[PDB]
């Protein structure tokens, strides 16, 4: 018995790809089933779908409505049609034979696998903030920094998000204060480094602060800095 | 009148399913074609992720994470914009916000008037009914000749419907033991399997140099077939 997977490669997110599993040494017509399983890089095994000789088929919730298992017995080959692909679908895809004996149901004669990489990327601008959290007291002055992975001119904004609330724009275009934002807040730039300074910290400043660049699409955000006041 | 964006359409949905969120403007009017309306999401406990913006000259911009799955549109006669979501995955669970970017100058595209957010939960709810297999330890180091015992617990009754697989670095898994204790042909006699209660054991009586690998259990009492997380056996 042998199973051979084909069809993997690079594919765009939201794209589609069809994998094939070609069987030698048995007939898919015959207690026989073919199953797909995947393994994301460095992770464990994830059962995806099984198709039986009687047209019986079963799917994992992670792929139902996106992937379709089928077989063409005239070609002794099973297929995994993978639509709506996501970054989480990057993995080696294996097929395996499941030969009922009812108590004796196992996945056997696994193929060598085929790698599917869901990716478009290295040009996205990464914004990194530091610190990721800080604590200070009423009246204090605190600074939050971000760094762009490439020059973004002055096309950087800062948002404040209080717990349970939507973000509010605080500073735009590096240093312009939004209406309603008092002048104890300020924003500055030195090259790829940007600083939000909060003077005279108040209890209402308890929030997570995010930078965001609009030099290029995709628009990207820093990971946030949580400010606690105690 | 307050200038606000109001969102609706969130809820619980099965993976693979579809939803449509709406973003209705109040106290101001959307500009032509909803230009500048933007969607951003926040997964539970995580940061902000830009998803999509209606931009100039019929250029709808999307993040790689949602392109080809989600679609942004707007009907300005209703002063409402939309994010339609197909092919939903667990990783799409998040609070979804809309906002209106400034549109007059490239000096300022900042997002303002963010909506309250609408929660989208992509879940089959089956975690409860799916059988989780838990292996212990997750990794161990031992010497050639050591006895090695790997355990696997099922979260519910699986009878004796448990298989064990071996996977060596860079290779396909191989079936070692099926139906708790039956050896596949060709499997060395030093491998054996047993059950005590909900605990299933794979024992290697004397570890050999070729036995360094990751071992997985797997139940077939019910679909979905589920695997333990693996136990890596190293030198």
């Amino acid at each position: 018995v042998q199973l051979v997977e084909s069809g993997g490669g690079l594919v765009q997110p939201g794209g589609s790809l069809r994998l094939s599993c070609a069987a030698s040494g048995f007939s898919l017509s015959t207690g026989i089933g073919v199953t797909w399983v995947r393994q994301a890089p460095g992770k464990g095994l994830e059962w995806l779908a099984t198709i039986w000789w009687d047209d019986d088929n079963r799917y994992a919730d992670s792929v139902k409505g996106r992937f379709t298992i089928s077989a063409d017995t005239s070609k002794n080959t099973a297929y995994l049609q993978m639509n709506c692909l996501t970054a989480e679908d990057t993995a080696v895809y294996y097929c395996a034979q499941s030969a009922i004996t009812v108590t004796d149901s196992a996945m056997d004669h696994w193929g060598q696998g085929t790698l599917v990489t869901v990716s478009s990327g290295g040009s996205d601008i990464q914004m990194t903030q530091s610190p990721s959290s800080l604590s200070a007291s009423v009246g204090d002055r605190v600074t939050i920094t971000c760094r762009a992975s490439q020059d973004i001119s002055s096309y950087l904004n800062w948002y404040q998000q209080k717990p349970g609330k939507a973000p509010k724009l605080l500073i735009y275009y590096t240093s312009s204060l939004h209406s309603g934002v008092p002048s104890r807040f300020s924003g500055s730039r030195s090259g790829t480094d940007f600083t939000l300074t909060i003077s005279s910290l108040q209890p209402e400043d308890f929030a997570t602060y995010y930078c965001q660049q609009y030099s290029k699409f995709p628009w990207t955000f820093g990971q946030g800095t949580k400010v606690e006041i105690k």
